[PDB]
């Protein structure tokens, strides 16, 4: 088996401006985002290719769960601002938590919070206990540990529940995370009035992201003039391109090359002037 990771991220603002939710949650599996939730709609919604996967999660229930998480998250943020006696300003609390497995074996886990960009508090499941970094975090740790069961639960979440959720999801995500979609390529050239002729090789609809795309001038790999790429999450596909300017009197042969894990061998696509 391979490497898989479930990550969640919470963003809370103490004084949100118009059109920006006070609380936002998102989650991802490896390089793709699978869901989202904010304090405006208050609904957990699947995203990307997960909008078509059925029976992996009850989104109506997860909505109730996020709503609960939100309340606690924002009270935490509120208590910090209270501590610093400065609710006139705009502060943010971002939290990150998730786990990862490799070869069906749990290979790691984390749980950390940031306040106004600085490390606030994090959980060390080995102890098991919360570690405070900011003075206000001393109060927070006190609260999150007022009962013996609390740390036991936090330890249980990273060691059992989370890695469980990740396994459940991989069962319904084989047709998503394990894909090996070969790249379609399209060579095209554009002539800017006054500038050299420019050839653009585009690789698309491929996955995973790792790819090699380069032009060749009579066999000699050229140094791209421009270059870029992207990941369309709604689709779960990547696109990558390269560009080269050609002398106004160059006859040499121009062929694009593409290598990718899903290809039995590299592809080649010459440009017909
Ligand atoms: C996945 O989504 C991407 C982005 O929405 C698709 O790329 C677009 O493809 C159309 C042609 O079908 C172009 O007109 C757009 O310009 C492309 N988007 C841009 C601006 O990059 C892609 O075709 C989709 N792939 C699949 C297989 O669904
Ligand atoms: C790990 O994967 C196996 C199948 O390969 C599955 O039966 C098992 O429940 C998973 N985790 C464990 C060790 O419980």
């Amino acid at each position: 088996d391979g490497r898989y990771s479930l990550t969640y991220i919470y963003t809370g603002l103490s004084k949100h401006v118009e059109d920006v939710p006070a609380f936002q949650a998102l989650g991802s599996l490896n390089d793709l985002q699978f869901f989202r939730y904010n304090s405006k709609d208050r609904k957990s919604q699947p995203m990307g290719l997960w909008r078509q996967v059925e029976g992996m999660e009850d989104w109506k229930q997860d909505s109730q769960l996020q709503k609960a998480r939100e309340d606690i998250f924002m009270e935490t943020l509120k208590d910090i601002v209270e501590y610093y006696k400065d609710s006139t300003g705009s502060h943010v609390l971002q939290g990150r938590f998730g786990c990862e497995i490799e070869n069906n074996r749990s290979s790691g886990a984390f749980w950390k919070y940031y306040y106004d960009g600085k490390d606030y508090i994090e959980f060390n499941k080995e102890i098991p206990a919360w570690v405070p970094f900011d003075p206000a975090a001393q109060i927070t740790k006190q609260k999150w540990e007022a009962e013996p069961v609390y740390v036991q639960r936090a330890k249980a979440y990273l060691e059992e529940e989370c890695p469980a959720t990740l396994r459940k999801y991989l069962k319904y995500s084989k047709n998503i995370l394990d894909r090996q979609d070969p790249p379609s390529v399209v060579v095209t050239s554009h002539q800017a009035p006054g500038e050299k002729k420019k050839l653009k090789c585009l690789a698309y609809d491929f996955y995973p992201g790792k790819i090699d795309v380069h032009w060749t001038r009579a066999g000699e790999v050229q140094e791209p003039e421009l270059r870029g790429d992207v990941l369309h999450n709604g689709n779960g596909t990547y696109q990558s391109w390269v560009v080269v300017a050609v002398p106004p009197q160059d006859t040499a042969p121009y062929s694009c090359h593409v290598q990718h894990s899903s290809l039995a061998q590299p592809l080649v696509v010459p440009w017909e002037a």
